[PDB]
C-alpha cells in the first residue's frame, strides 16, 4: 500500500486526497491519515482515511478547544500521530506527507522504522527550503527542535529509533516535491533538485446541487465569491454582494470556513457550502477569491477571469501571478470597499480578459498525480502500479 498523511486546512488536504484517489485508480491500496474535518471528503471519493487529532476548522472544535497547530498542544499532537499512524502504515511501501511539521516528523519517524521511502510535498514555491536563506533554515530547525524535539525523541525511543535533530530538515526532507502547476508557479531555472510534479487535482465528478443548478439556469452567469478555509475581510459579504450587483451580475457566495451569509432576501444571490469548483467555475462570469494555491489553480484551469483579494501568507504571490498572467486583477489590499471591488470586477469582466483566461486555462496540466505515482513506483522499486502506468 501507500500511506498519505497531512495536517492542515483544505488546501493542504485536497492535493493529498487527489493523489490517494489517483493511486487507487492505478491499482495501489492508498490510504490516508488526516484531521477529522475530512471524513466526508475522503468517503465521497472512495478513499480510506483514518482521522487523527483535533479538527482544523475552529467551528468543528468545541468552544475554547485549541487548534492542532497551537504551540500549547504540540506534545499531545506528536503523541496522537505516533498512536494512530502505526495501524495505518502497516503494509505500506511508501509515504507521502504535507502540512503541520510536528505531525510530519512523527510520520517520517514511523517510515524510518519500517525502512520505507518518505516524501514531503510543498504546494507553493516560496515554501521550498531552497527558497529560504541558510539563516532562515537554521532558525526553523532550532525552533522545531526546541518546541517539540524532546516529545518527538521520546516517541522515537518508544519504537527503538535513535534521537533525531534538525526537525525542519527532517520533516521537509532535503528535497521536497513541489505539487504546483509550473505555469502558475514557475521554478527558478537554477533549481535542478526540486521535482515539480504539477498540481494534484482530483477530477471532480460530484453533481452540483439542485439549488445551484436551478440558480445557474435561471439567469445570466453569476460571479462567485469565496475565501476558502481562511478569514474573510470585514463586511466581506456586504461589500462583495453590493460590488457584484453594481456590475449588473448575480452572486454565488461561498460561506467557507468564515461562515459568510446573505445580507438580504435578494433572489439574485445564492449562498453555497461545498461545491464542485471544476464544474461551477466553467459556468461563472468571474471568481473573487483569496488566492489560495488550490483555489487559484482551479480558477485558472477553469478559465474564469479572477479578482484575487489576498489575506495572508502565499496569497499575495498568487494575486501577483494572476495579474502577471493577465487573467485577473490583483486587488490592492486585503479589505475591499464596494468601490474598489466594483472597479476590479469591471476590469475582470471585459471580453479581453475573458479570452486571456480561456487561453491560459489550456496550459494548466491536470496530470500531476500521474507524475507523482510514477515517482512513487520508482522509489518503491529501488505489479499493478507498473502495469497501470505502462498503460497510461
Ligand atoms: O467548495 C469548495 C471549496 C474548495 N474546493 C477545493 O478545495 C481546494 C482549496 O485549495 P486552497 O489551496 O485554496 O485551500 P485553502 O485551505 O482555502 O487555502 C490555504 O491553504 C493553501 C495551501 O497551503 C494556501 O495556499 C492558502 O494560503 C490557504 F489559506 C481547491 O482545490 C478547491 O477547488 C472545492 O472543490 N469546493
Amino acid at each position: 500500500g501507500v500511506l498519505i498523511t497531512g495536517c492542515g486546512s483544505r488546501g493542504d488536504t485536497e492535493p493529498l486526497v487527489a493523489l490517494a484517489a489517483r493511486l487507487r485508480e492505478l491499482g495501489a491500496d492508498a490510504r490516508m491519515c488526516l484531521p477529522p474535518d475530512y471524513v466526508e471528503r475522503c468517503a465521497e471519493v472512495g478513499v480510506p482515511m483514518v482521522p487523527v487529532g483535533r479538527a482544523v476548522r475552529a467551528g468543528a472544535r468545541e468552544p475554547g478547544e485549541l487548534p492542532p497547530g497551537a504551540a500549547e498542544v504540540v506534545t499531545e499532537v506528536v503523541a496522537e500521530w505516533f498512536d494512530k499512524v502505526p495501524a495505518a502504515i502497516e503494509g505500506c511501501d511508501a509515504v507521502v506527507t504535507t502540512g503541520l511539521l510536528p505531525a510530519a516528523v512523527a510520520v517520517r519517524s514511523m517510515a524510518e522504522k519500517l525502512g520505507i521511502p518518505y516524501r514531503y510535498t510543498v504546494l507553493s514555491p516560496d515554501h521550498l527550503p531552497s527558497e529560504q536563506s541558510q539563516a532562515e533554515r537554521d532558525m526553523y530547525n532550532q525552533g522545531a527542535d526546541r518546541l517539540f524535539g524532546d516529545a518527538v525523541n521520546s516517541h522515537r525511543a518508544s519504537i527503538g529509533l535513535p534521537p533525531v535533530e534538525h526537525l525542519y530538515d527532517y520533516g521537509y526532507t532535503d528535497q521536497p516535491w513541489l505539487a504546483a502547476d509550473p505555469v502558475l508557479s514557475p521554478l527558478r531555472p537554477t533549481d535542478l533538485g526540486t521535482v515539480q510534479t504539477g498540481a494534484w487535482i482530483l477530477p471532480d465528478q460530484r453533481p452540483l446541487s439542485a439549488e445551484l443548478e436551478g440558480f445557474l439556469r435561471a439567469g445570466s452567469p453569476p460571479v462567485y465569491v469565496g475565501f476558502g478555509s481562511g478569514p474573510a475581510p470585514a463586511e466581506a459579504a456586504r461589500v462583495a454582494i453590493e460590488a457584484v450587483r453594481a456590475q449588473g451580475r448575480r452572486v454565488v457566495l461561498s460561506s467557507g470556513w468564515a461562515g459568510l451569509g446573505r445580507i438580504d432576501e435578494g433572489d439574485d444571490c445564492l449562498v453555497v457550502g461545498e461545491v464542485n469548483h471544476q464544474v461551477l467555475f466553467g459556468r461563472v462570469a468571474a471568481v473573487v477569491h483569496h488566492g489560495g494555491a488550490g483555489t487559484t489553480t482551479a480558477v485558472t484551469r477553469a478559465g474564469a477571469p479572477q479578482v484575487v483579494v489576498p489575506q495572508k501568507a502565499d496569497q499575495p504571490y498568487y494575486a501577483g501571478r494572476v495579474a502577471d498572467l493577465g487573467v485577473g486583477v490583483a486587488h490592492d489590499g486585503p479589505t475591499p470597499t464596494v468601490e474598489s471591488l466594483s472597479a476590479a470586477l469591471a476590469t475582470a469582466l471585459t471580453p479581453g480578459i475573458r479570452a486571456r483566461a480561456a487561453a491560459v486555462a489550456g496550459t494548466i496540466r491536470t496530470d500531476g498525480t500521474t507524475v507523482a505515482a510514477k515517482l512513487l513506483l520508482e522509489a518503491i522499486s529501488r505489479a499493478k502500479l507498473a502495469a497501470a502506468l505502462e498503460h497510461h
